[PDB]
């Protein structure tokens, strides 16, 4: 008897497509002798459908109305396959949504109502990692260095001449680099601010952090954390934004990612231990990808924490995992077992 | 039409009983000329049902298997009638659940997915106001004083002699004083940790904060805030735990509450302004009740923020609004309108 | 029946005198209705004596040979009051030694053999906090920023022209500022190195950390940490070295200490939480004073951790404690109760 | 005179029995022309006694209530004879205790206080080599590869499925394989955590490291190091746990050890050089046995460092020295002389 895994993807969110790709690789690797996956696509306009498999043409006549119910006795989906909505049991739920709806505690809220065990972070930790400002606040309180930043509310009007350049401008709650800009001088502050506001009514302005990006993929609950190899992004210019590029699977035009990171084993361990505390400080479980800056002084600053990280074929986390000897199938399985 | 309002109540939560009470009031005051209320009760064990009305024994052979769906096109409910689930449209959602599932962003999570407009706080402010230690961290970052506290997680075994008594022990994520206790001596610490551990695997030890409790009912969305009259609780011993008492509608045994509070007009306005700053700093909307301590030194310390406050007939929030001239029919309407904004 | 508290002081150590003063204030505050203190002075040459009370003239005809025994069934002292060594029971041991012999795990080793419960840090955490290098190594591994430093072994010969000034030079294992120097330029590197070597055959050279000194007094075991108010040392020049000054009780000539620190409540909380992790990373218990640097950027660097901190009347820790509402007597009592 | 040497053995430690064995050998090889040995046994329960000699049943109505005192003028022992404690001078101390109290800097702490010269490592290197996780942290900082591991403290409850098997479970601070176990499947994890938890409130989960165990006996103080022949252990299953086996003097059931190891002269020298770097990086002196893993890739990984290695008749350390031409009478003498340096 296969464990019935609802795998949610798509979503009403600008990262919709990254999500569809995350889902296409999960589908292609989960072990189907042990798991019976139910694919729940969420369209961009927020419509829920059960389909056959995730793909770029996932929306099709064969799909049908299927939601996750909040009701604990149903513990499952309400599906319309014939002329009638029927209840189908789910053993466990693995959402692959990214960003809005998916990592911001929203889907976690339904999982919680349903009583259906699920993969990864709970509500409050998804809400804390999603709002970058909220994440710096909890991170500072635990004693984790972070960028200096200013929250720009909807009605605010920062005066540009007051900052020191460069700066980064960005939505408080997006991902995949939607709305992010390196800002080099004052007359571009506004344009950047308005762009970040296409994605959230509240945006942040960060001091630039120097150095390079070092990431750490983490797996587990509180008592025992498994980390993959540390990765490193070096940028020839601009910012990291692989999913915004044309043909991302072909390699980035401005960024080079090395794994393991080209750093001693002492430096890499250090980055991992830092990632573990960030993770514990935020109250994460299951998985998250902890992204950091490694300054030339060698000190580690938090960048952000991505709780439901990309699983695309050119994604950071599965890659960090495979390099530590955990391939995707085994990854998927341990995540599901940790949910159970 | 009238605006269809789904009113959720009960819950898989220890504040279940306070919630049914909260819902009873709301059902008795909402204006049915303007609104068509749809009552969904959730059992203590997570089962959703549409009933005619909130009451002490609301589950009846009348009550509907009925869930609010996360689907945007459905924009409403899946209701079982004739053994088949069908779609019923809803205009706005007003959750009267309290605590677990209700103030911790769980319900808000489903409301967000559904696209139905809903009353009250979003998910992150609900999560931050629900975990008391999260609220202190965020209020502190914004300049609000808070009690000193210690997070005690599930497997911790703190030595009692470490603390300076008295101390308050409590769950991180509960309400209505479930699991709360003033502990005056180390030898009582263990008892209180275990009792709190019934409502959360995580629990707080707090510095006793001196003074009296002054609360403030807040209404509005970002900026335009209305406040009620400040209320004020004096205790003869123990802690405020009115919902836990014998027949609370008849009054408290150890607590007296005054509204407006017996403080100068300038002190009251100052508390209302502190209340306001806490509200914005936490990113609340719709409503909340901001509870504080006024110390002798005149310093205002955050106690906690109750994002979906009780609406029972002896509750603090409706009573503060009412003292400011907004009685329940109206508050309800302001809340729904705010959800519709 | 009073709890019999052996209070050890003095020691074969350059901080001997600070220790005697620490002891004179403990004696003047411990509650004698609850505790029956046994004063064990250790001379500078390492001779053990039981005396009447700690004082600058503690060594006197009335004292007599008294050691702590390693034997668990004795669980006490072997005292020679008459013509014979007799065994006297001890319920608990509070050592007030500082530095060598006392905070370096040495006295903790005897406590451990004896089975007599004792105040504060165990062996490995005293050994780790004592050797500043050892402390930076464990601290880096946990992800705690520290100064950049070089271990100068006995046989090494650093070449001065290679450093960037200023630097601090210091014994790997002393305290009270014995052997410490701010070094401003290269031709003073040696003189400083030789001076630090009067106190340890291994010395360290640290990059200067900018900003000011913020300290945090911590009390407790792992599960629950009580911290006093944060303190701040600002220096008009030179280094902090109050116990090296003439007439220290009269106030320092170069340093001003504020408590609570003149910083927001957010900044102070942050320093406290950082101190808690440093403490947990090092595996401390009972008490320690965690000293940090607060950089103008606002980031917190470790300076050192002092496990058996000064209790003199002008000492940092009791002061941080009293300011948080815990006066010395209550302090002493909770430390002893935590040992028990 | 002969040099008076206090020889401590037994201990309040689970390696108590291995220690008495270690002491038996030493008493049988020390040169009594040069040295006058003074045997202090410590019971399993912490009681100190002077006896005629180390043996399986060394406690006798002959054995002395006798402690090594921390006092510098006494420079030796307080010995009970005629019901009165008296001072006996000692020249040098050689502890043959193993593990708890013996390799964790406890005994070294008393030796430091006493000013008696003593054999072996100081307090901090003993503490760092005793807590395996401490050793990995310090070796790693110095560039030595180490196993990946997880610290599991007393109240932790790790989910087993998290790990990749096989995994090694063990106490942080023990020896002789007490509490160690190769766990090949998650369902065996719990058993192994609990069994390790008998010897330490803190325990380690380690990545299985592949290859064979290659060890190295080190002799000397800072710099001038002598090393024995590299030894090498091949296992047919399970783990090396010779002291735990039936009648180990007769050999192991699952383990074969070869010395010199069956590796090129260049690989052996390289391991000895790695051994040397580990020794200095940890600040050891006197002696230690540095145990490593040689992987197929030829990489050397630290297993652990045994600061006071066993001296039984089937022990690794004496045997490595002996293969290099230094037999026990001599090693003992080199150790004492080093303590006298
Ligand atoms: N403050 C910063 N300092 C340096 N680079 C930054 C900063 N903020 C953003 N970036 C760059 O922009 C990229 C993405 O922004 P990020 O904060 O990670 O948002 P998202 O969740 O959309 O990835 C980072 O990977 C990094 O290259
Ligand atoms: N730290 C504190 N100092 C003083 N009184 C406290 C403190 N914490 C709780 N109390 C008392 O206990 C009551 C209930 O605790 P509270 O923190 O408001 O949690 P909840 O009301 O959500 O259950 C308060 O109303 C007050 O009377
Ligand atoms: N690296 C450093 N950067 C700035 N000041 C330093 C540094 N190291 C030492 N100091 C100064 O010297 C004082 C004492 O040195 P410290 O490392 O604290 O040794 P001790 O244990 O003797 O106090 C500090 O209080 C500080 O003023
Ligand atoms: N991580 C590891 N990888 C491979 N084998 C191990 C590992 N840890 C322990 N072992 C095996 O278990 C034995 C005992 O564990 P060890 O770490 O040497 O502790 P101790 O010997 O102090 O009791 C080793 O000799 C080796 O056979
Ligand atoms: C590049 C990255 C995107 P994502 O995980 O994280 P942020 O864009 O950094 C989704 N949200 C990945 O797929 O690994
Ligand atoms: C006393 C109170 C309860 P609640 O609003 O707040 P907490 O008990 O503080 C529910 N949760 C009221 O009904 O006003
Ligand atoms: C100044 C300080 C000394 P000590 O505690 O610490 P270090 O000198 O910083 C002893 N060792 C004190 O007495 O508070
Ligand atoms: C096998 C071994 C034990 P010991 O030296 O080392 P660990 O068991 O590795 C005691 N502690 C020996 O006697 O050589
Ligand atoms: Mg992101
Ligand atoms: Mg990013
Ligand atoms: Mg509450
Ligand atoms: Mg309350
Ligand atoms: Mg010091
Ligand atoms: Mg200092
Ligand atoms: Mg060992
Ligand atoms: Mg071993």
């Amino acid at each position: 008897n296969r464990i019935k895994v609802a795998i949610l993807f798509g979503g009403c969110s600008e990262e919709h497509d990254v999500s569809v790709k995350s889902a296409i690789e999960i589908a292609a690797n989960i072990n189907k002798e042990k798991y019976e996956p139910l694919y729940i696509g969420i369209t961009k306009s927020g419509v829920w459908k059960m389909c056959e498999k995730p793909c770029a043409e996932w929306e099709n006549e064969n799909c049908y109305s299927a939601v996750l119910s909040p009701d604990k006795k149903m513990h499952g989906l309400l599906v319309k396959k014939n002329h009638e909505y029927e209840i189908n049991h789910v053993d466990v739920a693995f959402s692959a949504l990214h960003g809005k709806s998916g990592e911001d505690g929203s889907i976690q809220g339904l999982f919680e109502l349903s009583g259906i065990p699920f993969v990864g972070c709970d509500i409050q930790s998804s809400a804390i990692c999603m709002d970058k400002s909220l994440t710096y606040i909890v991170a500072k309180n635990a004693g984790i260095a972070t960028p200096a930043f200013w929250v720009i509310n909807k009605d605010d009007r920062p005066v540009a001449a007051t900052f020191t350049y460069p700066v980064f401008v960005k939505p408080a709650r997006s991902g995949s680099s939607f709305g992010v800009k390196k800002v080099n001088s004052a007359d571009e502050l506004d344009y950047a601010i308005e762009s970040a506001r296409q994605y959230d009514s509240k945006i942040l302005i960060e001091q630039a952090v120097s150095g390079c990006e070092v990431g750490c993929a983490v797996l587990g609950n509180s008592a025992a954390l498994v980390v993959g190899e540390v990765d490193q992004i070096r940028l020839q210019y601009g910012i990291f934004r692989i999913h915004q590029e044309v043909e991302p699977e072909k390699g980035s035009e401005n960024a080079v990612i090395t794994v393991p990171a080209d750093l001693s084993a002492e430096e890499r361990g250090r980055i991992q231990e830092t990632v573990k505390k960030i993770y514990k400080t935020l109250g994460c479980r299951g998985l998250a990808r902890v992204d950091m800056f490694l300054q030339d002084r060698g000190r580690i600053v938090l960048n952000e924490v991505n709780t439901l990280p990309g699983f695309t074929s050119y994604s950071r986390y599965p890659r960090m995992m495979a390099a530590a000897g955990i391939s995707l199938p085994e990854l998927i399985d341990r995540l599901i077992v940790l949910a159970l």
